[PDB]
């Protein structure tokens, strides 16, 4: 049993792909334009 901190909170609206944070989530939402792309994937649980 290892004691680390992983996804336990930190960035969780916080932008990870380039690591740019906003004073607000509104600024943060047109801020994910920059990384558009696509990413299909079905529903999957487990
Ligand atoms: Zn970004």
């Amino acid at each position: 049993g290892s004691s680390g901190s992983s996804g336990t909170g930190g960035k969780p609206y916080q932008c990870n792909e380039c690591g740019k944070a906003f004073s607000q989530t509104s600024k943060l939402a047109r801020h994910q334009r920059v990384h558009t792309g696509e990413k299909p994937s079905g529903p999957s649980s487990g």
